[PDB]
RNA sequence: GGGCUGCAUGUGGCAGCUCGGGCUGCAUGUGGCAGCUC
């Protein structure tokens, strides 16, 4: 109704070797392991970000280093603090705008 | 395959002495006496044609003095001999331009 | 895609008009039609 709510531990920030995969590439990697929210991916760039519903589910995805990282050449942290606060404003402001669209 | 059938009998041409108003109210005003087929009026022009599938419909129209000749002030005939071919000349030219 | 309208909406858009473009397949002096992307 207001938008995503926030819970503390869902953002997993991905590194990437090569350019970023197609958004459902990218979800379907990790919708493997747990449930994907949102994937936040400008195509072709090397670094996007993916919500999850629970701090354990992001967890789940940051542990799966051979299936994940080792196939996709990738590195994957979960934000905290100022970057995870930062994030969360990001979602604010990304969903202000696509609200707001005229037409 | 190869587009309208001669028949005479069946080209009015029109003459105004102001110009004409646009081919929708030129093929309305002969639409609601007889059947029109096409209407050929360059925007502006002071004269034009209209094309009837049959001679009769052109006769009705041109019998029509109330409801043209009067309510707007042009002289209409009936096509005929070499005033007609060359129309229908007119016709098979213009409608190879627009196949091309 | 532009205009409008409703809806959905960080979740990836939907629909109805309406106007005009790109690819196509028919028609066609008969003033285009149907599709697919805008």
């Amino acid at each position: 109704a207001t938008g995503p709510q926030f819970v503390s531990g869902v953002i997993v920030k991905i590194i990437s070797t090569e350019p970023l995969p197609g958004r459902k590439q990218v979800r379907d990697t990790m919708a493997a392991i747990s449930e994907v929210l949102y994937v936040d991916l400008l195509e072709g760039d090397t670094e996007c970000h993916a919500r999850f519903k629970t701090p354990l589910d992001a967890l789940a995805v940051i542990n799966a280093y051979t299936e994940i990282n080792k196939k996709h050449c990738w590195k994957m942290e979960i934000l905290s603090g100022d970057h995870e606060q930062r994030y969360w404003q990001k979602i604010l402001v990304d969903r202000q705008a696509k609200l707001n669209q005229p037409r």
